[PDB]
């Protein structure tokens, strides 16, 4: 039984992030086969981002993203868009010049409406605003915030909902799984947005954690408070990094325990609608390059062979189905 088959029985989605030009990889055939066999939701890792989809002020390139959508549709997967507003990897036409509030607001609205309208009805979930809060519990001083002020967030959501009323719009961020200064800020930010009628349909927890896991009680309580705001919950970029030194056997065992616990807790909260990993094979992962000294954070090894965490997750899913 595949992960997606089990997900269907529990009425949730389980998926991954698709690497750039996955269709032309030297091992594209094997990569795509594992993907279609196991998952029912796909997030383009980079090809829906600004620098790829909107390379010049008046130029739009949907070509790569369309291949991601085509693959998903052909293999019965829904698509998760990523991401409309972010501070990293912005094109030179944005970072290379000074802006005024009015000019950047027009730029932001134009981008959001064009991109969202282009995939209207084909992308079910959109990461509208990504990582807008600093790691100190304050607004991140990005070009958007510094130029426009906090209103860019509320406006991004309203514009996206206008372009596609049926799309589920979410705020996505890292290190906010537990109750802490950062998630507290996010909680108040979203509570306030929804009080004002802003269309924030859900929240996304990236889940970029390590073999040590999380404070599970805090995670459970945090999921509960966000669910009570009337939000759908998504685990969006999960990976459980382990040290590339020491006993791999020991770390993969801890990795499996962590994955099993996260799934156990998520499945117990009906607001969680999907769980995705930021890739699926250790052969293709952003972890080694970002977290020095770490890696082997995914479900399958470099040879596409399932790891301990894969079986652990599957058993948890099967257990939930039986109890129901």
């Amino acid at each position: 039984v595949s992960l997606r088959e089990l997900a269907e029985k529990l009425n949730i989605y389980i998926g991954f992030a698709a690497i750039n030009n996955f269709w032309s990889l030297s091992d594209a055939e094997k990569y795509m086969e594992v993907a279609r066999r196991e998952f029912n939701i796909l997030t383009p890792e980079n090809q829906m981002k600004w620098d790829t989809i909107h390379p010049e002020r008046d130029r739009y390139n949907f070509t790569p993203a369309e291949k991601h959508v085509e693959f998903a549709e052909e293999n019965d997967m829904i698509v998760h868009g990523h991401t409309l507003v972010w501070h990293n990897q912005l094109p030179g036409w944005i970072t290379g010049r000074e802006w005024t509030k009015e000019e950047l607001l027009n730029v932001l609205e134009d981008h959001i409406k064009t991109v969202v309208s282009h995939f209207k009805g084909r992308v079910k979930i959109w990461d509208v605003v990504n990582e807008a809060v600093s790691d100190s519990g304050t607004y991140r001083e990005s070009v958007w915030y510094k130029t426009i002020g906090p209103e860019y967030i509320e406006k991004a959501f309203r514009w996206a909902k206008e372009a596609d009323p049926d799309a589920i719009l979410i705020y996505n961020d890292y290190s906010i799984e537990e109750i802490n200064a950062k998630s507290n800020f996010v909680y108040n930010m979203i509570k306030e947005l929804k009080e004002k009628g802003v269309p924030v349909d859900g929240i996304g927890f990236q889940m970029h954690i390590d073999y040590r896991g999380l404070n599970y009680d805090s995670f459970r309580r945090n999921l509960e408070r966000f669910a009570k705001l009337g939000l759908q919950i998504y685990i969006t970029e999960m990976d459980v990094r382990i040290p590339l030194s020491g006993s791999e056997e020991y770390y993969l065992k801890k990795q499996a325990e962590v994955c099993a616990k996260i799934f156990d807790i998520c499945l117990d909260n009906p607001a969680v609608k999907a769980i995705q990993f930021w890739g699926f094979t250790d052969k293709y992962s952003w972890v080694p390059g970002f977290f020095k000294g770490y890696g082997k954070a995914l479900l399958f090894d470099e040879n596409y062979n399932p790891k301990p965490c894969y079986y652990a997750i599957k058993e948890v899913l099967e257990k939930k189905i039986e109890e129901r």
